């Protein structure tokens, strides 16, 4: 795209080949943020267009993420190409003071859940669900950071609506609703118990901002609480008609 704006680095993750996917694109954003926090910023911005990575080669690097064996030199099969189509209006997120590799933890976490959210909706349940793209972001024509990093901000499309907490990481339950619930309940059962979603948020059945517990506890950010976190869901959950349709078992 020709117009005035600025240059970016755009990470997608695959979770289907468990690889990364790289890109370009230009942006703008807004000088203003529409939401704070006492960790983030969020920012209105427009894409300008995405485009491949071939002018920006990514060279061989030695202490950054992620390695080169866990990128797909492929790129042609991705969402970015569409979803953030020029013209197309988003959020920009910007966490203050916390490493690379967690930033694009995040990423791989949204995928992941994105993922078992289709996984769900297979099995033709009452209500379908959808995960929000996200997708890592390196704002180069911007000067670095203290450190000799680059920019990094993490990006998603406009959630537009009345926003929702149904449950949280820790086992709290904030929604009468039941499907949210089952759909938690569904990914520890059917992960054989190796990992559950929790933290579903979002518009409706428009989810965002989740977070995977795991019983070993590693991977997925420091929102996982591991073998605590899992317990905390299911002494607190109650089988609905959902978690029935599924053929979900009531022990946990
Ligand atoms: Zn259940």
């Amino acid at each position: 795209s020709s117009e005035t704006g600025e240059m970016g680095i755009l990470w997608e993750f695959d979770p289907i080949i468990n690889k990364w996917i790289r890109l370009s694109m230009k942006l703008k954003v807004e000088r203003k943020p529409f939401a704070e926090g006492a960790l983030r910023e969020a920012y209105h911005t427009v894409s300008l267009g995405v485009g491949t990575d071939e002018n920006y080669p990514l060279g061989t690097t030695t202490k950054l993420f992620p390695p080169i064996e866990m990128i797909s030199p492929i790129s042609k099969n991705n969402e970015a190409m569409t979803q953030l189509k020029n013209g197309t209006k988003f959020v920009l997120k910007l966490y203050k003071k916390a490493s690379r590799e967690l930033y694009f933890e995040d990423v791989k976490m949204q995928m992941v859940c994105r993922d078992w959210g289709n996984k769900f909706n297979q099995k033709k349940p009452p209500k379908k669900i959808e995960f929000l793209m996200s997708w890592v972001v390196e704002l180069i024509d911007r000067s670095p950071s203290s450190n000799g990093q680059p920019i990094l901000c993490s990006i998603e499309p406009l959630l537009v609506g009345e926003f929702k907490k149904n449950n949280s990481n820790y086992g709290a339950v904030l929604t009468n609703r039941s499907t949210p619930q089952a759909f938690s309940h569904f990914t520890y059962e059917l992960s054989n118990k190796q990992m559950i979603v929790v933290d579903i948020q979002g518009v409706d059945d428009l989810y965002t901002d989740p977070q995977i517990h795991t019983p070993d506890g590693k991977g997925f950010g420091l929102g996982n609480l591991g073998k605590a976190g899992i317990n905390k869901f299911i002494t607190t959950h109650k089988c609905n008609a959902v978690c029935a349709l599924l053929d979900l078992d009531v022990k946990l």
